[PDB]
């Protein structure tokens, strides 16, 4: 079979604003079966009062509330037109927002079910002023959180201390069962002469409780391959260490592209291939 867990649309105010048919139609010619449109839900807007560093990471983060029926409308017509070639499910890349659990609660309890997929992505960090962006540029990242937890291994771990929560939080029914990208606090590894060949034992550690639980629940993993194509990253989320932990603990994993337009569909797909074996 050929899936794609993680994909974005023209309602992601951040991405190439391709038009999701065109997006559709290049993951038939490269022959997926299945294909989940899961666009960035829209912020808490209390969560937004609290946030620092560049204002862009929070503005640009997600469509606003109102575009939700506009959301549901284009994706459900999208679906039954590629029916007889493709499988689309629609959800959302749900953010994890550390103390807002009651806000993303009522979210999904809300439009759960209108949904048939998801993914939990932890995005941002409690950093310098605020919250901070985990994933916006080397420099934020460098500014809002690797200074303020003391150094890159710093902010990994607390990095995973947040991945951690979002696994063992109550979300209700309509929670996510696949956890996103989990090894984001690398995209900008490169900008501090860092790479995955030298997690330390206490990272390593992180990681293996995290897997635990993950199994314990029941939960998958997106094997994001966006990561590949990040000029200071160069890696996959998660890295093939984790991915043999995980694979050893049976948790399943699902590709996922990322794909903000047409030219990321199916990138790394053969690299997904090859990890899990
Ligand atoms: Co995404
Ligand atoms: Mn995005
Ligand atoms: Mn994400």
């Amino acid at each position: 079979m050929k899936r794609d867990g993680h994909t974005h649309t023209e309602f992601c105010p951040h991405g190439t604003h391709d038009d999701v048919e065109e997006m559709v139609l290049k993951a038939i010619e490269l022959d997926f079966d299945e294909y989940s449109i899961v666009e960035h839900a829209p912020l808490s807007s209390e969560f937004m009062k609290n946030t620092a560093g560049d204002k862009e990471a929070v503005t640009t983060a997600s469509m606003a509330m109102s575009d939700l029926p506009y959301y549901f409308k284009k994706m459900n017509h999208i679906k039954k037109k590629y029916a007889s070639d493709l499988l689309i499910h629609i959800g959302f890349e749900v953010d994890y927002l550390i103390g807002y659990e009651d806000f993303t609660r009522d979210f999904l309890n809300e439009y759960g079910p209108q949904t048939d997929d998801g993914v939990l992505s932890l995005h941002f960090l409690e950093g310098q002023g605020g919250f901070r962006s985990i994933d916006f540029s080397a420099e934020d990242y460098n500014e809002g959180i690797v200074q303020f937890y003391g150094g890159f291994e710093q902010a990994q771990l607390a990095y995973l201390e947040g991945v951690k929560q979002s696994i063992e939080a109550d979300l209700g029914l309509f929670k996510p069962r696949r956890m996103g990208h989990i090894s984001l606090c690398q995209k900008f590894q490169q900008f501090f002469g860092e790479d995955t060949s030298d997690f330390s034992e206490e990272v390593m550690e992180k990681f293996r409780v995290i897997l635990a639980l993950v199994k314990k629940r029941d939960y998958e993993l997106d094997f994001n391959t966006a990561g590949l194509f990040k000029p200071l990253c160069g890696e996959t989320y998660p890295p093939k260490k984790i991915v043999t932990l995980a694979s050893e603990l049976q948790i399943p994993f699902v590709y996922g592209s990322d794909s903000h337009g047409v030219q990321d569909i199916g990138r790394g797909y053969s690299t997904y291939c090859q990890k899990l074996e």
